[PDB]
């Protein structure tokens, strides 16, 4: 068994996942097809959650010193996020590349193995493990692991091959992206209708400028490699009025409209993360972050299973815990785009839209669903309002020192924080300081009616949500201990 | 001078209008190209507010024993009317058919001059009058009036004739609406996406189904008279797979999705008021009820600029008034139609709205919106919710006999509302009592914590709006008469 997990596919999701699993005490081997990084850099920035899980494990100062502001939009339309309490709307600028980059420099760091020029071709699930067939640089190979998990994107040469169902529709528009050179283009950040459909624009920063074009007919096609440049251009000016034929071009590339997922997030023991298990229209920057987390729920559960830490039972969450998630991505993005793409059609219905963000329930909702800070996960059917939900920023006194919530997650096991200072609560968990660091401790800043007023404890799980919280769980900390981590030591 | 005010077109509008004038004590004459009416009847049931204007005259008992749900949506997605504090959808069934026969009753019954066969076909303002040129049943006529007003329709004669601006959009889609028999067709209140567009059915009652397609294609054409039933079946058999040829049709009718809005209300001494100001999608029932509401708000003060009991500065706020609102109805229903009749496409977008509903806040903001409730005037620059909104029906103690704020309104006068006894508020209106009907009572079946709780007195104008309450009004009652119902005497 050549290694415990194999990775296919190196971006985000794969990256993410790498690192996860070698905190999680596992080897893991990446196979990736390109020889070198992409050079795209399609999405920029990244949303508060994926801010924080990033932040979870140390990996921020990696990224230079960087802004974060709480005006965003849903689909163009201005959206407060200040108004959800301690919400806002991403890291500002940082092209994927980057990302790609950071993440690739941390995995490595923790010690994954990656693999690069290595095609996956086919693969097959023997019952007590799996065989996966690659073409690499010296040629043809076969590697034997027990568990294989498609991180290869939206044509997932995985997910085809280990059989899985992929339900949706295929894309109806075609759409061009393109970042130029040279040419003097006006800014459109919330894009702009044009009688032949939509137009957007923004500039990045060292003399070039994005654009997205919306010719409202174009059907979807497949396509060897990009389009060609003028094709591009030709459109625009069918659409602006403007030509920018004298424009030199960085990437161009053409995308689309599609919406599908797979029905199930498993299969015997084969796994998709990001792109693989959930493609649609990119909208309202979602792919790179809901990905990202998907290897975040992921990761550390199946550390867990691996190395027989956990019973089985444990990794199935991923699929229940993360289905919904993608299903609403789905229903987020296409949402979204359908505002920002339209006509001069769908201009009474962001003028409600508008009217309804004014509120202080609607603009926080929506700040939550883009922000992915308002994900709660099934764990207890109690009273509490941050069960299941993730654990927030909080500063804490420690016996010689303060520390945080958030760097008490750079290793990745779980965390019980008694601050109350109970020993009968250490002590039930005794059987399991193993695997979870039980920490006492008190508040520091807190905001004095904030969501640990009144808490005793917290069982915060490897990937910072909150598993048990005292006040306020149907269950005892033995069953949700069990329930996550294993059987008592 | 013929008459005072010369009304053409005897619709919903132009009906409601002329009963309005003539309590008003004002002579009108109705012209109506029509010698019998229609018989179609378009729209079904009406709107909250729709109910109450009718009330504030005594009109509701002509319509027979009739039901009122507060289940009602906003484009198809369910919005229980009742989260608004005195809210609810409407009267469920009634035909406009029927609407249209009791307000040419009551009209007919308060002493309006209804003209029938009677076609407008020119006019002029010539300063101090207006004349207007009509072929009727003996041939053609020359009329002379103070004013005149076009409740036209949607292609009003008048608006071309007197050179209103009509800015906005035509129509882009052609739907079909059918009225047939026979034939065993499925309901389908919130319509249903088929490839090929969408369908939408409803039972009415005695042997009729009403089928509404779009096919999604189709562009928008000019056409004399209703399309030929065997071009609408031949329609619905391409989108539902059905064969309706057997069917028998009542009525036949093309419609489509226009958007356009006269830019002043007012030119000189020639008004518009209904379809022939604001013309767009029939889409969540508002049509009939906005124009309505037009010559609730017109009626009163036209009489009493005719009069020459108020300055013709009073005449203005019907532009004033009305303009935002009739805006507001291209918007409502525009956005209403887009969810309504989209394909799958719009799915996630009707999905997030379904979402949104949930709240308390968007459920009655959209309550509120389609119901006609929400409607608050600018009155005065002061802190109280009620100013320029609706008076909502409260009981009330008369010295012998109890009464209604609403049944003090049957006469079209205003009323100022004396509820804590003060002689001191009774004087200063002492120079209006000819205009205003000052009545003190008290409240009876109020709830505790209501709109009137702390409210020593109110005057509501003529259309039932507030227009001024102590407390919390930047100007005193002298202002505020003055304002609304001319001079002291
Ligand atoms: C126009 C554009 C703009 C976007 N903007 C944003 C944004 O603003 N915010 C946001 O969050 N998201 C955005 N996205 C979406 C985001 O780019 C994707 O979600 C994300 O980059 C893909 O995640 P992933 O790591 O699962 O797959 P990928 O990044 O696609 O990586 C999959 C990897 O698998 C490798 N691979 C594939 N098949 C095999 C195989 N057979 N063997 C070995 N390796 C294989 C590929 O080489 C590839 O490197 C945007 C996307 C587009 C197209
Ligand atoms: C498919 C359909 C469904 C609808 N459903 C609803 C609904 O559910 N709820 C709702 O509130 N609204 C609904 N409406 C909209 C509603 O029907 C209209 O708002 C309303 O009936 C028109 O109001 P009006 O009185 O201003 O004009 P009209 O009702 O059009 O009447 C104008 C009158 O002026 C007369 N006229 C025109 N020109 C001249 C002239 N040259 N000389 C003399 N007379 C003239 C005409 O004969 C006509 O009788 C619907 C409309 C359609 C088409």
């Amino acid at each position: 068994s050549d290694a415990s997990v194999i990775v296919v596919g190196a971006g985000p999701a794969g990256l993410m996942l790498a690192g996860e699993l070698r905190l999680g005490g596992v080897d893991v081997m990446v196979l990736e097809q390109l020889p070198q990084r992409t050079g795209e850099s399609r999405g920029l920035g990244f949303t508060a959650r994926t801010m924080e899980v990033f932040d979870q494990r140390g990996i921020l100062p990696a990224f230079g010193p960087v802004e974060t502001s709480t005006q965003g939009h849903f689909g163009g339309r201005p959206v407060d996020f200040g108004v959800l309490e301690g919400a806002h709307y991403g890291v500002k600028a940082v092209p994927q590349s980057t990302t790609e980059s950071v993440l690739e420099e941390w995995a490595l760091g923790r010690g994954a193995e990656l693999l690069r020029g290595h095609t996956v071709r086919a693969l097959t699930d023997e019952g007590d493990h799996v065989v996966v067939e690659v073409e690499g640089p010296d040629g043809p190979r076969s590697l034997t692991t027990r568990y294989v998990v498609g991180c290869d994107g939206g044509r997932s040469t995985v997910r085809k091959a280990a059989g899985f169902d992929f339900p949706g529709t295929s894309a109806s528009r075609e759409m061009f992206l393109a970042d130029i050179r040279g040419c003097e283009i006006t800014p459109r950040p919330i894009g702009e209708t044009v009688p032949l459909g939509m137009v957007m624009s923004a500039p990045l920063g060292d003399g070039v400028d994005r654009i997205i074009v919306c010719e409202r007919g174009a059907p979807a096609r497949r396509r060897t490699g990009p389009p060609p440049y003028q094709e591009v251009a030709a459109a625009w000016q069918r659409l602006t009025g403007q030509d920018i034929s004298h424009g030199e071009p960085v990437w161009v590339s053409a995308f689309g409209d599609p919406a599908r997922q797979v029905s199930a997030y498993r299969r015997g023991r084969v796994l998709l993360a990001g792109d693989s298990a959930h493609v649609h229209l990119p909208a309202g920057g979602q792919g790179m972050n809901v990905s990202v987390q998907d290897s975040v729920n992921l990761g550390w559960k199946l550390a867990a299973v691996v190395s027989g830490r956990a019973p089985a039972g444990l990794l199935d969450t991923y699929h229940e815990e993360r289905h919904p998630v993608g299903r609403r991505l789905l229903m987020n993005t296409q949402a979204q785009g359908m505002l920002f793409l339209s006509g001069d059609e769908m201009q009474p219905l962001r003028d409600v839209l508008s009217e309804l963000i004014r509120y202080d329930e609607v603009s926080r909702h929506l700040a939550g669903m883009v922000s992915g800070l308002d994900i709660r996960y099934e764990v207890d059917g109690g009273d509490h309002p941050l069960l299941g939900m993730r654990m927030p920023h909080q500063e804490l006194v420690r016996a010689h020192g303060k520390t945080s919530t958030t760097e008490l997650l750079h290793p990745a096991r779980g965390v019980l924080l008694d601050i109350a200072d109970d020993a009968e609560v250490r002590e039930a968990a005794t059987g399991w300081s193993d695997r979870v660091d039980i920490v006492t401790a008190s508040l520091h800043d807190a905001p004095p009616q904030g969501p640990l007023s009144d808490a005793r404890a917290v069982l915060v799980r490897p990937d910072g949500y909150v598993a048990w919280i005292s006040p306020g769980s149907r269950a005892g900390l033995t069953e949700a201990l069990d329930r996550w981590f294993g059987p008592a030591r």
